[PDB]
């Protein structure tokens, strides 16, 4: 996260940390006790990662706070790598997370809901503060603004900071964009230097139904 402030413990309790060999590579959100919503793009270079909930300081063990999980199944709906279309993915946890003061669910918008340009949102994560720089051990967050459609693409929700540098950076992939208390976006990509803008998030409301379907039909799938 660029241009942000350090978060307090349990300030974004729905946040997730996707790690590989203990190395954080993407963020995500708990949207249901058994699933975490993230970015399909996070999965290119698979499920031999872990999902960490309730973390704060990436360097500590915070045993009394964290819950760790394996990924039983991955669900994508038309992800297109080439264009980065439909960059959204659902991970099913090996087991049901427990809901504590440090681990909660972030609600979803209704199918097709919209957010207008100029709307104020928040984004948090452990990503770096500079292109190719080092991750942040504490989560950080920044106030962002929804841009005009013309600045974005239909599949996404785009944002910017009134200020200078602000936005997502390395490690912020799949982290959620939260507007009016709901997960309106999933961090996808951004062009050029972190902080420049605008930032591209998958438009969550377009997938509500498909998501519900997944939630309602759990289980690895065809074999
Ligand atoms: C959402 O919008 C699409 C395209 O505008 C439409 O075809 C579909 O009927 C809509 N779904 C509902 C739940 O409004
Ligand atoms: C976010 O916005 C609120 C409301 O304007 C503000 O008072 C607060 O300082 C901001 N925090 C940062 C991290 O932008």
């Amino acid at each position: 996260i660029v241009g942000g402030r350090k978060a307090r413990p349990r300030q974004f309790p729905f946040l997730a940390s996707i790690q590989n060999q203990g190395r954080h590579f993407c963020g995500g959100a708990l949207i249901h006790a058994r699933f975490v919503m993230t970015a399909a793009s996070c999965f290119q270079s698979p499920g031999v990662s872990t999902v960490v909930l309730g973390a704060y300081d990436l360097r500590r063990r915070e045993r009394q706070s964290r819950q760790t999980f394996s990924i039983s199944s991955m669900s994508e709906n038309g992800y297109d790598p080439q264009q980065n279309l439909n960059d959204l993915m659902l991970l099913q946890l090996d087991r049901e997370a427990n809901l504590t003061s440090s681990v909660t669910i972030l609600p979803l918008p209704l199918q097709n809901a919209t957010v207008e340009a100029g709307t104020r949102c928040q984004v948090a994560g452990w990503g770096s503060q500079r292109s190719g720089g080092r991750l942040s051990r504490f989560p950080r967050f920044v106030n962002v603004t929804v841009t005009p459609e013309d600045q974005c693409r239909p599949n996404n929700v785009c944002t910017g900071v009134l200020t200078r540098r602000g936005g997502i950076c390395n490690g912020d992939g799949g982290t959620p964009l939260v507007c009016e208390g709901l997960a309106h976006g999933v961090a996808s990509f951004s062009l050029g230097p972190c902080g420049r803008g605008p930032d591209f998030f998958t438009r969550v409301a377009l997938f509500r139904d498909w998501i519900d379907g997944v939630l309602n039909n759990p289980g690895p799938g065809p074999a």
